């Protein structure tokens, strides 16, 4: 299933940010590389974490606790203490927004 919603005006995403979205109940870090936009879920894999508030290099958003690294393109967990990959979402521009699949 393809189900687009809409998550941030394209304004709200500067470069190399990660925002905190909250979209249908869900929390997801919106990230910006290189031009492109991608999605996660925004809680760690590894404990109570928000991926929003740590760091993003590149494509290695490091979690806010323990230095655990997922690269935000496939989710892949890159390094201890995280061995469990973050969840994904498809993630579109139209117009002018942002838009993501939940589904
Ligand atoms: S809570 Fe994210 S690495 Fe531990």
């Amino acid at each position: 299933t393809v189900k687009w919603i809409e998550a941030v005006a394209l304004s709200d995403i500067l470069e190399g940010d990660v925002l905190g979205v909250t979209v249908e109940g869900k929390e997801l870090a919106l990230y910006e590389v290189e031009g492109e936009i991608y999605a996660t879920d925004n809680l760690c894999t590894h404990g109570s974490a928000r991926m929003s508030d740590g760091y993003l290099e590149g494509r290695e958003i490091e979690c806010p606790l323990h230095q655990g690294r997922f690269d935000v393109c496939t989710g892949k967990a890159l390094c201890a203490p995280v061995t469990q990959n973050i969840k994904t979402y498809p993630v579109k521009i139209e117009n002018l927004r942002v838009m993501i699949d939940l589904s």
